[PDB]
């Protein structure tokens, strides 16, 4: 199934979406941004993910400039944004209730449209009172400025407690969870979240499918020019790359390339492959700096059928780590 | 009585209501439209149904021109649409909150309306849980985009879960179920919906009252050309029609054609006075794709007077299906 | 106290407020209703009574206007109309959703105002279920076309129930009930409004304090020309006042005269007075078709003073029918 | 910590703030309104405090034309405002949900803004029920014409009253008090307050630190010229300073000035610090009259670290006033 249900809800995403971190508005130009969004719609990428923190803002002006110059409808597009950074003021970060009611309406006049489909909480705020930001995000939905709300990087307990919030106060709970999931990176996808689901209906959204590119292989050699790695910013993905751990996870590449080239698809086409053959995960968020990345990701739905229990085992131990 | 109580409701409908499927936007012009809204009017029918999917929205632009051409006072109309088919992409099909929302806003421009009397699930959703489906319709009620709403070809038990869902978490109830109700198709109506107006006060709004035309005995002698049966898209109605349960049914029409002339009526008239001897069915909704069916099934009015426990009787054994 | 609480509620009320009943848009000049608009705002009286029946929306209009040429604060108004009878058609009466909702918006751009202080129920709705009725009252309320709702001419039954839906739902109770009172109505008032202001906090807001000017004494002599009971319509008032119960009424303020002459008032700010006594009813509607009634009206303060407990009981024995 | 929580709410005030009373659109000119909000803004300070009823309404006039005028984002600015006293007619004061609506819409317009952060009830209003209030206020936040509200110079129990009702209808509870607090009134901030923030999580932004300039000690030989003591309508504060209480205090300022000589700092900023030393109080309002208090006055900051548990108790010593 190529579309499915965002969790429990009635929203269905594709099951790859196409996500703006580093590149909209920043690594990559509007012509490049354009040309991206393109190829996805037109290949029934539906869904669509930004946030108020990526490009300081512009990733959402580039995003909602090239929905607005296509003429798409709006009914066929499924836009995600995430609050929690909205600016240098003490009052302009958080999910406190100003925060989102003021993020969201920033982000919305950025994007140019009246409503996202889903608002996340970026990350967890300890500094928040959970009961503040669920009646937040319930206010922001009752106004008409999203159709939804989700979580991102909180822990299954926080997920909950927004849930018991919901229940407790006859508030709206949040439908989805984006959460990182990677062959380097799975416990809370394969252990966690199934448990959420079928105890609450929460989704799963996931993000860095190929750990910020490291999974195509492309760091075998050292940090190629170009690549997200070498940017301004990005050193800690560099040091990460470098370390002891980075170069471990690079050495089982080369195994995993051999399953690739037996399957005759590319390591990140396996790997994005891998990444939904749970039927838990509701969509995964592809990142691409240039077409032939996305056009290649996309590319995962054809492997999908060659992914037998055999396959899946020989992965499993290659990679060491089923949780 | 000719106006009364959709279900419990303080909403008051006329006993016959004008529908809008196949015929406007579609199988008759623009003019023969506004003649049939206009004698409907006039012989004090308040009650106008549409849908988004009639005609890939031109019934609705229709219907709505009709009512800002003839300046009559909103306060004076009850207007209704139903929402499911919106359109081709994913995200605009089902009861989601997003496309409930989306929908019904994109129904009301297309009636250059501000809000309709009651808003329908034009069927069920396996895809979106009742929870967010009835969120949404109590959404579009505190919104000011509908007054009320209801449900369509929905089994009692779903109903009846959109009422518990709405009571365990303070949102509006449905107020009525729209369902099929003709001599060859009882069993809903006759025997459910007593039950659910009896428990919820739910009502029922019934459609399709002369089998989409095959009880007015046009069909004898096969296929007339310019019948619905004849028109591209309505195949599957031919082959009903052509069945061998069609042909059934038919037979039963020539006895039914003598009670008629006994009476000094139609058929028609003779099967939607029917349809109304039952006091639980709130309105019957009226097809006609020209004003002298129209004008002549609204003469069923004067049907009811005459229609007997003795001549309900015989029907009951014409027909041979009382549930 | 001149001013007080319109039951336990926040909004306070003059103890004498105007009314436009036959007078506004009707029986007087918008000339003349501006004179006794400007007398009494100007005299203290906060309170502005109508009813979208009264004089077909007229009354209304008028109103309107002379709040808008007068320039007064919106703030230092109470204004309070009535919904029921809004027009000719089905859905154009009673206290269905559809009718409040359309009534009050309607009644709202004909008083050229945003929202009224209080919508009343202008009597009940045995066609439409409480829960729908208060609901839709909540929703006016929420949505800002009212500050408040009250009831009127409903049994004290009625407003409790009204009491237990509100409390049942989490929905906003009515604040008030407006009934008559005056020396030959009295049981509503003395006996079963009390308990329900100590049970829930309901006030009354009490009408024709001169039972429509019979009061005054003026029809002793049969129908004075440019009386109410003259006027086309009434000839249900002229029946009353002909009757044997009427002219039985008649004799007691013969007797009731005597008082008035001794405390040096006349007999309706006597009457007056009286409904005021009681420190339960927040405030008295006066009518008046000429200035010089409303001036001696609003000096029934003046007699509230001389208003002892002997005084009371020589009046009780004079009419006869304490409750 | 410069910037604290208000309260348990997601909201972070600095620690200090400025207010409005007596001094903008009344004893200062606009030109050093602007200076000083220009002197508190840049120097971290997100908190600034007005009322309806300061210089009637011209407080909140200034403060909307600098922040207008500045260009500053609404978002780095926390903005709170004060309703009971509207105006002079009877239904322009108070916490009616009339008065609160009426009273914050004027504020927003004097203000030139869409919402405030916090709006408080200025005092408590015995002739309000807690319910009408309560309802109010989350009517006008979730309406976004505030995104929380507080209670200024109520009881512990009234507070508490507040949440009642709030938890038992499902409204907003308050989420700060704006008490008093100052060396000579210490009672309500020190004992009931902590109680209410451990319960409830209500948090305390307090006012007047300086007792209204007592504490600066200019009021040992008279009464200055220009001091707030010598203005047209501060008599009273002129026979609080000359009554035998306000000269006992006085003889204490004169010990408590010796502490300051050997931290090196001024009395006030002594005093402001004193304030702060208790983290359960999570913002000052200040005052000031000319930009050299204020800029004195945020000194206090720098004194905070030398407010040993010697220097308290030798203070309390002084003051003999520990509640
Ligand atoms: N909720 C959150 O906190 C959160 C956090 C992170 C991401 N996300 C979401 O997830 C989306 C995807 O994350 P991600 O961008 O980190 O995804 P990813 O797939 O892990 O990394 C994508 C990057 O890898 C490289 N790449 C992609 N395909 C390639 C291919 N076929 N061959 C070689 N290199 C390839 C590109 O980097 P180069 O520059 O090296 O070419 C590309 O920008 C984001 O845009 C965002 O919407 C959410
Ligand atoms: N909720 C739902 O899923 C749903 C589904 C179906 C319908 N409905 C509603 O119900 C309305 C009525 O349904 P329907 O149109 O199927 O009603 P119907 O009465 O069963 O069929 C009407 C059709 O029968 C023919 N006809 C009508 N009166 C006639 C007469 N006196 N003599 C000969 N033929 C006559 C006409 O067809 P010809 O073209 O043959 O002349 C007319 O278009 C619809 O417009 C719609 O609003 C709702
Ligand atoms: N909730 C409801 O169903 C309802 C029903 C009725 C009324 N009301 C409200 O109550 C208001 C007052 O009712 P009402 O008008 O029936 O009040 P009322 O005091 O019983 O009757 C007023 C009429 O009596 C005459 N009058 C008044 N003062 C007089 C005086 N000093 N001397 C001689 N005649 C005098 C005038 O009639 P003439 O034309 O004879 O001069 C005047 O129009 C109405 O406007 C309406 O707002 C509400
Ligand atoms: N919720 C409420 O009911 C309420 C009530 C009162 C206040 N408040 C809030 O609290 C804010 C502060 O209150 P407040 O103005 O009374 O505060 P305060 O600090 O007690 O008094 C400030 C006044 O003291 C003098 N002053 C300030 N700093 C000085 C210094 N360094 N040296 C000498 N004199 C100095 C100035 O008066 P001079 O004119 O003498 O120079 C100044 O206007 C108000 O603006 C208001 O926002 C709220
Ligand atoms: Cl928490
Ligand atoms: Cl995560
Ligand atoms: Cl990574
Ligand atoms: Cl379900
Ligand atoms: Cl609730
Ligand atoms: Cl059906
Ligand atoms: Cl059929
Ligand atoms: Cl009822
Ligand atoms: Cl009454
Ligand atoms: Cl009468
Ligand atoms: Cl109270
Ligand atoms: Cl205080
Ligand atoms: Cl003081």
């Amino acid at each position: 199934q190529f579309y499915r249900n965002l969790g429990k809800s009635g929203l269905r995403v594709s099951c790859l979406g196409l996500g703006t971190w580093v590149t909209f508005g920043g690594q990559i130009t509007d012509e490049m941004a354009e040309q991206l969004m393109t190829l996805a719609y037109d290949n029934g990428i539906n869904l669509f993910d930004t946030a108020e923190v990526y490009a300081a803002g512009k990733a959402e002006v580039v995003l909602g400039n090239i929905i607005k110059k296509k003429g798409w409808r709006r009914s066929s597009l499924v836009i995600t944004t995430k609050i929690f950074w909205g600016g240098k003021a003490e009052t302009e970060r958080g999910l406190s209730r100003k925060h989102i009611i003021e993020g969201l309406k920033a982000s919305l006049e950025r994007l140019q449209l009246e409503y996202v489909d889903v608002v996340f909480a970026n990350r967890p705020d300890p500094n928040t009172p959970m009961e503040e930001t669920v009646r937040a995000m319930t206010h922001v939905i009752n106004q008409g400025m999203a159709m939804y709300w989700g979580t991102s990087r909180w822990s299954s307990m926080e997920i909950m407690e927004a849930y018991s919030v919901a229940r407790q106060f006859n508030l709206t709970p949040p439908i989805c969870e984006q959460a990182e999931y990677h062959m380097f990176q799975r416990e809370k996808v394969e252990v966690q979240l199934p448990e959420l689901f079928h105890k609450i209906g929460v989704g799963a959204m996931t993000w860095s499918p190929l750990a910020c590119g490291i999974v195509s292989g492309k760091y075998d050699s050292g940090i190629p020019p170009y690549s997200r790695a070498s940017l301004k910013g990005y050193q800690w993905l560099k040091d990460k790359i470098l370390s002891e751990e980075g170069r471990r996870q690079q050495a089982k590449l080369k195994e995993l390339q051999a399953i690739a080239e037996r399957l005759g698809c590319t390591l990140p086409q396996l790997a994005i492959a891998w990444c939904l053959r749970n039927e838990g995960v509701s969509s995964v968020l592809l990142g691409a700096s240039n077409a032939d990345q996305l056009m290649e990701n996309i590319g995962a739905i054809q492997v999908l059928p060659k992914l037998s229990s055999s396959i899946i085992h020989e992965i499993d131990s290659i990679l060491g780590n089923k949780p």
